């Protein structure tokens, strides 16, 4: 962000990894099966961690496209595959002028550790195309996407069993449609799983309910899991719950907008919203719905009638919770002194530098880390991939059977009681509550996504708190998450004997 | 499948090579694959050999197969193994005995009481 | 490696390309059968040249190996594919600590243009592994080589119809054997052309006669084609021919040793040899055999009894012809003022910076450029690939038929003359000269390699001379070669309509 | 069979291998590159020879067919691949009740060493189906063949670049047609080389001129190369040449009939012919043409009008040359004392036991060994495979250009002499002899099969003679052949580093 506050993104994530490696090193050496404790054990542990951290594969591309006015342009693209310790690699595609090999490797490694934290059986990957999509027509972006797909597919950097992309900054449903159609019409014409080659697809194409809003819905769940912990909310000097709290979100895209929709729903009040244009502000609250309608209509948030063009940086606005939901390295050493919030919920990937971490720790500011908090996108992408593999809408085969079963179950209770308390207890109707009537046919896809997401966001939160307490890490939840991620990944390399995976 | 060696006479380094190689020769001739032929442990092989088999398969012929790790069973749990495979054969030895040891019709021809609480056994191996 | 004579290798080769592009730009715009100028024709031309310049594909690798001690090491590797305008890419593998993405991209592009100069139907590629092979056992190097092969094969960066590697610095026959065996035993088990996946193989494995010495044999042919040109030898102030000239060679490896073997054979005098150790010197001549025998025996050329340890840089030694046959960027701006030879024969790839080119021009020093002079290696690798595709030793099917044919041909002349000048002439024996008796059965593989190489080195030389005369380039033969390479490559992008090739 | 004269066919060929290994062991240790002559050289050499001996792969098959009357029948089949040191394995298919794993492994190893003797770049393989084809209809044999092909193809035991079968006993043109059609219509439908999956095909079907007679034509050439060697014919006490010698052939099938056709053509007289039925005899000569006509007409040779039913074993008939052209192990310990002939030309594979070798040596009987003498079939099969790879009839592109070229060559001589000896010389016509006129368009496919075969039969004979002298092996030409074969195969294992080839 600043100058000399601007570390190498990949090394910075390596630093987070090293932090966590220091703390579990003893525990890893502990539960080793192996021969003689010459702590050659210790060196074996440290050799495996050396294998995990670098990317295994990075493809760099140049390829031409023919612009709308007839000119030729060369555009560059990358896709890094950080780890294959679990076989389909997973990670999004970013269209931005900031894309580099540097940045794509960093995000690929975050994907590996994030999947381990939430227990999604994917290795990490990430792709980037070095363009500003503002400067291209829809016709041009289709050509760029379709061709990026074919160059990746010929070199084994996309495929249902190899590497499954997804949306990231400046890509969405529409690009994923183009990726899936290009794959399933060329290399994947005979693959029964061709459409599992990418996630974030439109629902009419093998998409899944809620994937668009999935990352924000998991930002809500991850904040709620900590905002309702008395142990943590006391060190921060705050009341548990949402009903009284304010937040600011940087970024009004896929992550920002839905984070703000869900927190607003549960009582919290949106105080400030920012984009690259600038920010808006209103201490009385901003409504997500009418702000979205405004942006859709005018292409900017600036000039929203029910708020204030805020001069003075979103990141330092006064609120309880600050949600970075845009680029990386937004909270720096020069920046953290004024942050004025007590909870930093990283919706973005890598939005805080290590020395901003130092500061936040000694002001008792809680950073809910990216590799836990934004993992809702990859969790629901995992559900979408599973759905394509199965070729049925969840519940489709069982709705009627379930509904009938549950009525006969309840009827069994009714008839059993009528038998006992016979003739002059009369009729004892056993009927579903209003809530059970909703579930009477069993889960649909929407139900699976919702409760599946909530289950893993909370199982993961409680593993991070368990770990932070056991190593006495206070509010350094980032280190706790990496400790968890490292332990999971390390076990696969143990039994395997490495050499590859 | 069978390999004519006595594994006690080999180092772990040597057994890894034997196993990884045996896998490749089988895979080239279509004698291992998720939809073709799925090996498993037997005498003197276990979790460890099954790891080597799955890794060798999924890193060569099966690099693009979404089901590469279904090429062998008995794998360690951290590797796509399943809970209880190690003890599975004995747990089914227990169930298969109990299904007959509680059958009065059969336990009578044998002159025995139903149930386990009063019986001795010997195991070879 | 110094501090401000040390340009980015890939950009530097781009610069050589740009000069050549300047000069043919008019001639490319000329022969365009397309609609009419609007000088959209001119924009089309430099849009195509913009597509040719960058590498299409670069794979970066990390993978672990088990050292002999039991320790784990991560080693890096790269392979760039510069162009697919001709389908099998071609280029060597370098094991060196100087290997990087930009070094591998630079060498890959030189391979494209060198193949075009000599009319070998391959696109350019190059691989690198970032190790110093002197620090590894043969066991360890086997491992590294066989790994590197499998990682390349899974991602389509090696294959008979995709990308065919070859030796480079610190690799040879032995590594090529490991590469071919690993390929043909895994991914290529059913490919009838599996052993065409790499060239430079041992003869017993589908190698071809003379590949080892092929680069030096083409260094000799390329010097001889210019050393016997009165027009050029006059601007330099020298006598045509080899019989009176001295040379120094930097590098005593695959290129250096055989360059020095062949020049010594045709009368020239080797005055100095260098390696990384240092150099040796003797103005009376060094013999290539006994120097080779000494190196094989002691592992160094320092201390050769028949010469004396030269202190003072082999590149400035006093000779007629200087042969850089080692690393790149050896002749720099700080260096060229004292070069003291009048012919610089670039056996190595990229051994002169652009800044040193400027100087050598003004001093009337003739640089025979790499993309012409060292192309003997890829020319004979092309023959080896063809041989593997055909599955016969040249001549095998025809030796006897050919030998019998030629004797009946000669007998036809004999009997025809005996018929006419009847018995006043007796017997008129028609028999082969001693030289025809050698060819009586037609060419063998050795004959094909020898005369095939001489034919292309010579045709290519005269193409460069014509071009240098027709644009009045003087001794800037480097620009003439790039003009030729650009014309050949541009030809394919024209009719194709680009978009993929 | 012969009771306690009846060794394990595979072990017996291993024994032949071992005697050759004895003799070159010193030589092999000689030209090893490598470092420590520590008597670890010697152990490497033996370790490599231990790898070469055993078959790498043996597929055993059971599969059902429905017989013509509706009954089901399981039939067994095998195919052994002895070596992959050269990539397409090669070897025939035998339909016989004597087929076993041990017979198929023995013949497969013979194929490896025979291909090495004649320098055909194939590893050895052999298949067998355990039936007596005289007990099946043509309908039934088609189903057995087409099915045997599919079971081999699914497990990678047939394919143009894997394993290429051919005829053997009781199979021919017809079966090879069925094999090629089954392959090219299922697994090979997209393979440009599908029809190179088997050799011995009918000419209309991608077969090659002379494959049918090729084995006998090479029997003739291999006898002729030794029958015209004064050095050898003197130890036997015979006159060089064919014009005054008799021979007997056991087996009147593919090998026997054509061996007898070619020897009869060059003056030798056929004295006795045998099959499983029995034999016929006439010291006065048997004509191959009319004997063939009789067999085609009556299905047996017994009762040929111009000969008498011989009762007393054709192997002991009184002749100069005995040609075993049927099964293996036909000349035994109990048998060799009475053999009567001075030259045993092994057309069959493995027709002589090792103990019969011992005897023949001490009676100064010359055994021309199988791995040299019958290698004409695989030599011309190699030509057929090459032909299918090239997709042109030899000469097709060049006939007219050759003819024209040869006329103008000759005209150059004519005009050159006319200008020198001007007027008083008149016209000096230069015209082809009658022999050159046949050749004037260059070789056809027939010409290359003929002269190609003669070239390799002769080059191989000399190499055996050279070797038998360098080791003072007398008439033990079998050991000389194995010495040659072992040297060539050992080559490939040296540079390779073994582990897969
Ligand atoms: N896409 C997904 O589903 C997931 C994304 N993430 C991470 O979340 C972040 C973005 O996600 P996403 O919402 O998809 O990207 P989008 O393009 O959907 O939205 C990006 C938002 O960030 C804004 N933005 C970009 N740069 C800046 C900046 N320097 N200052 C302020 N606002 C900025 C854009 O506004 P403008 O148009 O004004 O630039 C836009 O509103 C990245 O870190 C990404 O890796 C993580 C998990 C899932
Ligand atoms: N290999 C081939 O077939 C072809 C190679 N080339 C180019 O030729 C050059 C070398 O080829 P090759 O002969 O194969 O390489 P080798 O590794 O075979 O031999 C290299 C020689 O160069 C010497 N050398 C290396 N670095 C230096 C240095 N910094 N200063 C002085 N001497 C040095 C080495 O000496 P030491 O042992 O002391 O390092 C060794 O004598 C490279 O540029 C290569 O790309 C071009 C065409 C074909
Ligand atoms: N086929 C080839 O191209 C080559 C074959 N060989 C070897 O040569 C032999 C095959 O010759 P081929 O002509 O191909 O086979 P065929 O089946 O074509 O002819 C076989 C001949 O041998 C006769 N025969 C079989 N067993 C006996 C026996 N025990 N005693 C006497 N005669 C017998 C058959 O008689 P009936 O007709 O009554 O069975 C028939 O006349 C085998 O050893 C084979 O491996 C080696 C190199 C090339
Ligand atoms: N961009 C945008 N998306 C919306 C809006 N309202 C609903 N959605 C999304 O559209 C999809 C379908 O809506 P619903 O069926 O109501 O979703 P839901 O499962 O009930 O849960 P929610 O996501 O909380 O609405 C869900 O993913 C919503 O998140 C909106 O106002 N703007
Ligand atoms: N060798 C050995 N294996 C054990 C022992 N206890 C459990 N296991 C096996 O380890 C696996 C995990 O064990 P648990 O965590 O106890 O789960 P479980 O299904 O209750 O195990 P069991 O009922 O004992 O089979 C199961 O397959 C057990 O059979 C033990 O004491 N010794
Ligand atoms: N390193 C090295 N290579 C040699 C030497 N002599 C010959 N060679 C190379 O080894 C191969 C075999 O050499 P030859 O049998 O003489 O065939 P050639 O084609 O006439 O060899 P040259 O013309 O000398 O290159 C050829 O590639 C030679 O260039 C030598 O003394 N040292
Ligand atoms: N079975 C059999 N084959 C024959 C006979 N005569 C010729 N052939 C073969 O049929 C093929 C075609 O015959 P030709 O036109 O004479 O060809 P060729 O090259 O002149 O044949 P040869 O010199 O006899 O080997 C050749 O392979 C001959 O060997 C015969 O009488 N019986
Ligand atoms: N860009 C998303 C991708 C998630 C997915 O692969 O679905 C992330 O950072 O997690
Ligand atoms: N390194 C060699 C390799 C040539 C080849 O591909 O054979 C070169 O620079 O040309
Ligand atoms: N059975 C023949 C077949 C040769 C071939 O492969 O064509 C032999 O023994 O040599």
């Amino acid at each position: 962000a600043d100058r000399e506050d601007d570390p190498n993104f990949f090394k910075m994530v390596e630093g987070f990894f090293d932090r966590g490696a220091s703390i579990v090193e003893d525990k890893l050496v502990e539960d080793l099966k192996t021969r003689e404790t010459e702590e050659q054990k210790r060196n074996r542990v440290r050799g495996i961690l050396r294998i995990i951290k670098p990317c295994n594969h990075v493809l760099s591309l140049s390829f031409p496209i023919r612009r709308d006015d007839g000119s030729w342009e060369v555009i560059e693209g990358y896709r890094a595959q950080h780890s294959q310790h679990r076989t389909p690699c997973k990670g999004g595609i970013r269209y931005s002028t900031d894309v580099s090999v540097d940045e794509v490797k960093a995000l690929a490694s975050l994907m590996t550790y994030k999947c381990a934290v939430v227990d999604v059986p994917f290795g990490g990957a990430k792709a980037g195309v070095k363009i500003n999509p503002k400067n291209y027509t829809d016709n041009e972006l289709e050509k760029i996407t379709r061709r990026f797909t074919m160059e990746l597919a010929k070199k084994g950097f996309i495929g249902p069993g190899v590497d499954v992309p997804a949306p990231d900054m400046s890509t969405g449903e529409r690009e994923m449609s183009w990726i899936a159609d290009t794959y399933a019409s060329t290399i994947g014409h005979y693959d029964i799983n061709a459409h599992a080659c990418v996630t974030g697809k439109p629902i009419s194409q093998g998409g899944i309910h809620g994937r668009i809003s999935a990352t924000g819905r998991g930002v809500f769940h991850g904040i709620e899991n900590f905002i309702n912990e008395a142990s943590y909310m006391s060190i921060l000097g705050m009341t548990p719950g949402f009903g009284d709290k304010t937040f600011a979100v940087q970024g009004f895209g896929n992550v920002g907008l839905h984070s703000m929709r869900y927190l607003h729903r549960f009582g919290a009040k949106c105080v400030a919203v920012g984009e690259s244009d600038g920010s808006i502000w209103n201490p009385d609250g901003i409504d997500p719905k009418e702000l979205e309608d405004f942006k859709l209509q005018h292409g900017t948030i600036l000039g929203f009638p029910k708020a204030k063009i805020y001069e003075g940086s979103i990141l330092e606005v006064d609120c309880d919770i600050l949600i970075p939901a845009a680029s990386e390295k937004q909270l720096t050493k020069s920046n953290a002194p004024r942050v004025k919030a007590k909870i930093i919920a990283e919706g973005a990937n890598g939005p805080t530098t290590p020395e901003a971490d130092k500061i936040f720790l000694e002001r008792n500011i809680m950073v809910i880390p990216d590799l836990y908090l934004n993992a809702g996108g990859v969790t629901v992408s995992y559900f979408e991939w599973l759905k394509n593999l199965n070729h049925v809408s969840y519940g489709r085969l069982t709705f009627k059977y379930e509904r009938d079963s549950n009525y006969h179950l309840l009827m069994s209770v009714q008839e059993s009681l009528e038998r006992k308390f016979g003739k002059h207890g009369g009729t004892i109707p056993i009927v579903p509550t209003a809530e059970f009537q909703d579930r009477i046919s069993g889960a649909s896809e929407k139900d699976i996504v919702h409760s599946g997401l909530a289950y893993t966001m909370e199982r993961s939160a409680r593993q991070i708190m368990r770990t932070a307490m056991k190593y006495n890490l206070g509010l350094d939840l980032r280190t706790a998450a990496y400790v968890n991620a490292i332990e999971k990944v390390f076990r696969v390399y143990n039994e395997a004997g490495v050499t590859f995976t």
